[PDB]
C-alpha cells in the first residue's frame, strides 16, 4: 500500500478517545469565526423554525395559560368558544350575548412516508420539476434509486437505467457543465451482483468496465457523475476502483468525477490525504460531497456481530459533528485540487462551512448539498441574491428517482435520519429546545464532556465496545 | 337623477326571480367557451387541491381498507406498527420479526387565526415583503386596518394613517405606475365619524376633502388608490363622492382612481352602466375591482330587521356568481373605460373571467385580484410565465397592515368567507365533492334549479322575505 493507503488501514477503527483527540484542534474554529458562525447558525435556525411565527404564537398562549391557569384540554375548549362567537357577524349580537395484512402495510406505509422524498418516478418526470428551483439558483444530482443487486439480470436493469438517465440529464444539462448544470450519482453495490462480499477480481473485472462506460458517457455530455458511499466494508475496494478511474486516457483533463466520503468514520481525514494525492497524481479536481453518514445504525450493529476491536464510525453524534469540521478544513484548504461540496441539513454546519471558507468567494469554490424533501426550507435562505436577504451561494438539492419499488432502503435511512432525537431536523422542530443549545459548538460540546467525564472523546455510555 | 343612477335607485331591492332572469342570459357562457373554462377551472381546480397529491393518498388508504375490511382507527394502528418495522435498520432483522376569560380568550382566537391574512402591522414591514412575489410577476394593493370610525379623533388617526401609508407605497413604487406598481386601498368608513348613519351635506363637507386629499397625493406618486365598498345602504353616497371626485381639475387625465363594485347587489349591473356613463363624461379610465361581497351574513340580517320590500342582495350563493359573470361581461366590453380588476379565489371564476376576456391578451386588459392568505395558492398557477406552465396573467394580492387593534372586523369577514360552506375556498377542502361538482357552471346549475322548482331564480328555501 501507499503511504497514504497505509494511514488509512491503520485508522480502521482506532479507539474514540484517540480518535477524537487529534480532531479536536483540526476543527476548532478560531474565535472570531466562531463567533459568526454562531451568529449566523442562530438566524438560519431562527428563521426556519420560526417562518409561521411557530414560537410567537406558542408565547401568546402560555401568556394566557398563567392569566387563567388553565390547562391545555381547558385552553383549546374556550378557543373553540372564542371562535365560534367570532363566527357572529354582528359585533353588537356578539357583545349582547395476517401476514399479508402487515407485509402490505408496511408496502403502504413506506410509500405515504416516502412520497414527501421522492422528485419523481421516471427520470423524465424529476426533470421537468428542475425548472423550479433551477431558476432560483439551485442545482440537482438525480439519484436513480435502487441498490444492493442482488442478481446478474438486477445489476444489468441498474445500468440501463443509469445510462437512459445520463442521455436524459445531459441532454438537459445542455453544455452547462459540471458546476451550474445537473448530475448524477451512482452506487456501486447496484452495478455488481452480490457487492456487498464481492471480491477484489471479480469487481474488476465486472463492475468497473460498467463505472467507466458510465463515467465516459456523462463526460461526454459534460455532467457531474458522482458516485456513493455505502457500508464502511466497501471503502476500500471503492477507493480502488477510483484510483482506477482516475487514470483513464479518455478521461484525462476533465474534472467530473465525484466521490462521496463520510465524517462519521474514523477514516474520513485520512481518506482525504489520499484524495488529495490521487488528484495530484491523476492531475485533476476532485468533486468531493462530504457528508455525514446514512447507515450509522447498521453500522453499530454490524460491528457488534463482528465482535471487532472496535466501531469504524463515532459513537456519539457530536463526535461526527467535530470530524465533519475538520473534514471540511482539510478541503477547503486544497481548491487546486478538490471542489468541496458541503451537503447538510444542519445550520450549524452550514453556519460554520460559511465562515470556514474564508471571504471572497466565487462560484467554483465551493457549494452546499441537501436531500429533496428535508434541506429546501433551509436552503431558501441561502441560495439566492444578497438583496433578497439570501447568502448567495449554491445548493445542489440531491433528487431520488424512481417507482415504489425501489424505495424502500432509501426510506428506512430517512426514517432513521429524521426521527433520531439526536438529529438536527428532529431538535428543530422541538420549540422546548432553545436556539442556543440547537446551534451549539461541537468542538466546545466536545470539551464541555471531557471536562464533566475526565478525559475527552469516551465513547458513547450506552454504545460499549463490541466485546464487552 | 340621471338616467342611469335613476335606475340604480329602482333596482334596489328588486324581487330575485325578476333579477336572476335578467342576469341569465347576460351570464351564459357561449358553448366553446363554457367548455374551455370547464377544463381550465377544472385544472387549476385538480393542481390546487391535490398539490401533495392529498387524493392520490386516499386512493392508496381505500385501497386498504378494503383489502381487509378494517375501520379507520384500525388502519392507523396498522400504519403505526408499519412505521415502527420501517424503523429497524436491517431488513434481515425487520423480516424475521370570569367574563375577562371570555374577553381575552376572544382576543386571543382572533391575533392566532388571524396572522395568516395579515401582510404587516407597518407599511413598512408590509412594503419588506413586497418583493418576493413582486419578482413573480404579483403586484400589491395595501390595505390599512382599521374602519367604521366613532370619533373625530379616530377618523383623523385614519387619515393620518393613510397619508403615511401613500407616502411609503409611493416611494417604493419608484414611478412604476397604476398598473405594474404598488397601490393603496381605503375605506370611506374610515375617514368620516359614524359613517353608517351621516348625511349628506355633513359627508361632503368633510369626508370629500379627505378623499380630494388623499387622491391627489396618490397621483403626484402615480400609484392606484381603490374606494373599498362597504355595507349596502352606503353605497349611493359612494357613488356621489366618486362622481364629484372624477370632475377635479388636478385629477383630469390621470386613471389612477379605483372603485369596488359588489357582484352580490341586485344594483351591480345598474352600477356598471353608470360607471360606464361616468367614465365617458369624465374622460377617464376608471380602475374597477369587482368582487362578489364581503358583509352577506350581516346584509340578510339588516333586511330582516328592517323588515323592507326585499334584500339588496342575492340569497342563494349560485345567483351571486351568475352575477359576477354578467357584471365581468359588461366591465370586459369597455377597454377604454374601464381596467376590470377581477377579485376571486374561484377556480371556476377566474376560468370563465380568462376566456370571456377573448384572444389577444395585453397587460393592460384585465388584471386577477385576490386576498393575502387565500389567494396566493391559486395564483401561484396564474401569474408568471407560460414556459413555466403559468398563465401569464396578473394578480394583485390585497395585502392587510396594522395592529391586532384594528383587525377584529376584517377577521370575522375571513372567518365567515373561510368556513362557509358555500365557499369555493371551503368545498375545495372537501376531498368527498368531486372537481366537476366544485367548479360547475353557475348558469347550468341556476338553470337545473329552475326545472326543479318550476320557476327561474327564487330566494333562499331557509331565507323568506323580511315581511314573512
Ligand atoms: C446530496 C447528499 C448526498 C449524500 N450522499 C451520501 C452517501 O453517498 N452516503 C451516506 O452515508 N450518506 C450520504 N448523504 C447523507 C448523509 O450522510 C445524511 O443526510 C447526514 O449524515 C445528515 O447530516 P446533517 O449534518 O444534515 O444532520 P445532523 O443532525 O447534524 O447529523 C446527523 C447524523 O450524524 C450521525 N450520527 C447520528 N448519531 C451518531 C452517533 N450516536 N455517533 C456518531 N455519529 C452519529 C450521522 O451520520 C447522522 O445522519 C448524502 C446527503 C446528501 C444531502
Ligand atoms: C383584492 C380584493 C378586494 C376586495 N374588496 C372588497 C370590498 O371592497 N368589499 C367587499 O364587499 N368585498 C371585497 N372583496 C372580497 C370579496 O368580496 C370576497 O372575497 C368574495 O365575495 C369571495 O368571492 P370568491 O369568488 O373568491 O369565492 P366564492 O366561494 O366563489 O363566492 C363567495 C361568496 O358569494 C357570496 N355569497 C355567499 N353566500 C351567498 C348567498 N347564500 N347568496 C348570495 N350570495 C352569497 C358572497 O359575496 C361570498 O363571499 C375584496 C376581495 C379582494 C380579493
Ligand atoms: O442513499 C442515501 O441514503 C444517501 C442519500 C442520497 C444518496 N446517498
Ligand atoms: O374588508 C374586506 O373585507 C374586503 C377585503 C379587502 C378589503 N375589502
Amino acid at each position: 500500500q501507499s503511504v497514504s493507503r497505509a494511514a488509512i488501514t491503520a485508522a480502521y477503527r482506532r479507539p474514540e478517545t484517540e480518535a477524537v483527540s487529534m480532531l479536536l484542534e483540526q476543527a476548532r474554529l478560531p474565535q472570531p469565526v466562531a463567533e459568526q458562525a454562531h451568529k449566523l447558525a442562530y438566524q438560519l435556525a431562527d428563521k426556519l423554525r420560526n417562518q409561521k411565527n411557530a414560537s410567537g404564537r406558542a408565547g401568546m398562549v402560555q401568556g394566557l395559560l398563567q392569566e387563567f391557569s388553565l390547562s391545555s384540554q381547558e385552553g383549546v375548549a374556550l378557543m373553540c368558544l372564542a371562535e365560534a362567537l367570532l363566527r357572529i357577524p354582528d359585533k353588537a349580537t356578539r357583545d349582547a350575548l395476517g401476514e399479508p395484512l402487515i407485509r402490505k402495510g408496511v408496502d403502504m406505509a413506506m410509500r405515504l412516508m416516502g412520497e414527501q422524498f421522492v422528485t419523481g418516478e421516471t427520470i423524465a418526470e424529476a426533470l421537468a420539476n428542475a425548472r423550479k428551483l433551477e431558476e432560483k439558483g439551485f442545482r440537482y444530482s438525480y439519484d436513480m434509486l435502487g441498490e444492493a443487486a442482488l442478481t446478474a439480470a438486477d445489476a444489468q436493469a441498474y445500468m440501463v437505467s443509469y445510462q437512459q438517465a445520463i442521455h436524459a440529464i445531459g441532454k438537459a444539462s445542455n453544455g452547462r457543465g459540471i458546476y451550474e448544470g445537473p448530475g448524477i450519482s451512482i452506487k456501486l453495490s447496484a452495478l455488481h451482483p452480490r457487492y456487498s462480499r464481492a471480491q477484489y477480481d471479480r469487481v474488476m473485472e465486472e463492475l468497473y468496465p460498467r463505472l467507466k462506460s458510465l463515467t465516459l458517457l456523462a463526460r461526454q455530455y459534460d455532467i457531474g457523475i458522482n458516485i456513493d458511499a455505502e457500508e464502511s466494508d466497501r471503502l476500500e475496494i471503492s477507493l480502488d476502483l477510483l484510483e482506477k478511474l482516475c487514470f483513464e486516457p479518455e478521461l484525462a483533463g476533465w474534472n467530473g468525477i465525484g466521490f462521496v466520503i463520510q465524517a462519521y468514520q474514523k477514516r474520513c481525514p485520512l481518506v482525504i490525504d489520499y484524495l488529495i494525492d490521487l488528484a495530484t497524481r491523476s492531475r485533476r479536481r476532485l468533486m468531493i460531497r462530504l457528508v455525514k453518514g446514512a447507515y450509522w445504525d447498521s453500522e453499530i450493529k454490524r460491528a457488534q456481530m463482528d465482535g471487532l476491536e472496535g466501531y469504524p464510525v463515532y459513537t456519539r453524534k457530536v463526535y461526527t459533528d467535530v470530524s465533519y469540521l475538520a473534514c471540511a478544513k482539510k478541503l477547503l484548504a486544497v481548491p487546486n485540487l478538490i471542489y468541496p461540496q458541503f451537503a447538510t441539513h444542519n445550520a450549524h454546519t452550514l453556519a460554520a462551512i460559511y465562515q470556514l471558507a474564508g471571504q471572497n468567494y466565487y462560484p467554483g469554490q465551493y457549494e452546499f448539498q441537501c436531500l429533496h424533501g428535508m434541506g429546501e426550507p433551509l436552503y431558501e435562505q441561502v441560495t439566492g441574491k444578497v438583496a433578497d436577504g439570501k447568502l448567495n451561494r449554491p445548493c445542489r438539492i440531491s433528487a431520488p428517482v424512481g417507482t415504489h419499488e425501489t424505495l424502500l432502503a432509501y426510506l428506512v435511512r430517512r426514517l432513521l435520519e429524521n426521527g433520531a432525537n439526536t438529529s438536527f431536523v428532529n431538535r428543530i422542530a422541538d420549540t422546548s429546545l432553545p436556539l442556543d443549545e440547537l446551534v451549539a459548538d461541537p468542538v466546545t460540546a466536545v470539551e464541555k464532556l471531557a471536562q464533566q467525564e475526565g478525559q475527552t472523546g469516551l465513547p458513547h455510555p450506552k454504545i460499549p465496545l463490541p466485546r464487552d
